[PDB]
């Protein structure tokens, strides 16, 4: 009751930074996790003993894939804790509490591939799931794991409150199907645009927070170049496996994922930075003014695909 999680003072300082990098020591990430909770919705928000019981089943549940692992999981979670810091009074006490477990589970039993392989595979989940395939197995996995015996952790909500954080959660993790983003980005572009858009209004939060969720699990392109360009490798590691995959059923992939146009990904980073990137931080800085340092960091590591292209590196 009385026990606060404290960090190391490099981490106590850089863990409010947009940019901060969670590191490569596995066995730390629970304890970030539990400490960003505490500062972010305070230490009466979860029954401690189910928290950790919570996390952990959540940490047993991500596979040892390159990158949709539990490292992603925590890295999303933290760019969420400093989206929320750095906005205080703009969030509900349920959303405060929802959206950091939302991020932690956000791609629960994930297997390395596109919705898009799931379906040209004719994996199970492609009938029982026809759009956002894993992402409706994300929140599945999610309701699944809160069921489990000691780990309600929303246990000393109400019965109407509990249905809310758990659509709150729904909501967040469905919004991130990359292929619903584009959408719901014009439609905040213009209601910004023209006025209308009103925080009050509970559809309009919701095309927020799932820009929030958008910005956070991109946030790879957020970080100091060196980090940036590291999570690259891990992201073509997955989708030249799926290249792989593609071609094995007798399909050509997309360029995006065919291993032997390694070549174009500079070129590929720079359309991706450009058509989806920089949107959305854009459009997440005119809604949320706070969130301007996203914005910034991924125009620097813009700049570096760049150069790279140019062959200065
Ligand atoms: C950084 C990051 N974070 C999240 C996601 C979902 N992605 N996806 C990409 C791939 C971007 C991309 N690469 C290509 N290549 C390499 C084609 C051969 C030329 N095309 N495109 C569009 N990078 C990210
Ligand atoms: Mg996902
Ligand atoms: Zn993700």
């Amino acid at each position: 009751g009385l026990m606060q999680f404290t960090l190391p003072v490099r981490l106590c300082k850089e863990i409010e930074l947009f940019h901060f990098d969670i590191g490569p020591f596995e066995n730390m990430w629970p304890g970030i996790f539990v400490y960003m909770v505490h500062r972010s919705c305070g230490t009466s928000c979860f029954e401690l003993e189910k928290l950790c019981r919570f996390i952990m089943s959540v940490k047993k549940n991500y596979r040892r894939v390159p990158y949709h692992n539990w490292k992603h999981a925590v890295t999303v979670a933290h760019c969420m804790y400093a989206i929320l810091q750095n906005n205080h009074t703009l969030f509900t006490d349920l959303e405060r509490k929802g959206l950091l477990i939302a991020c932690l589970c956000h791609d629960l039993d994930h297997r390395g591939f596109s919705n898009s392989y799931l379906q040209k595979f004719d994996h199970p989940l492609a009938a029982l799931y026809s759009t956002s395939t894993m992402e409706q197995h994300h929140f599945s996995q999610t309701v699944s794991i809160l069921q489990l015996e000691g780990h309600n952790i929303f246990s000393t909500l109400s019965s109407s409150e509990y249905e809310q954080v758990l659509e709150i959660i729904r909501k967040a993790i469905i919004a991130t199907d990359l292929a619903l983003y584009f959408g719901n980005r014009k439609q905040l572009e213009e209601m910004y645009q023209t006025g209308s858009l009103n925080l009050n209004n509970q559809s309009h939060r919701d095309r927020v927070i799932g820009l929030m969720m958008t910005a956070c699990d991109l946030c790879s392109v957020t970080k100091l170049w060196p980090v940036t360009k590291l999570t690259a490798n891990d992201i073509y590691a997955e989708f030249w496996a799926e290249g792989d995959e593609m071609k094995k059923l007798g399909i050509q992939p997309i360029p995006m994922m065919d291993r032997d146009k390694k070549d174009e990904v500079p070129q590929g980073q720079l359309g991706f930075y450009n058509a989806v990137a920089i949107p959305c931080y854009t459009t997440l800085t005119q809604i949320l003014p706070p969130t301007e340092p996203l914005l910034k960091a991924c125009r620097d590591n813009l700049s570096q695909w760049e150069k790279v292209i140019r062959g200065e590196e």
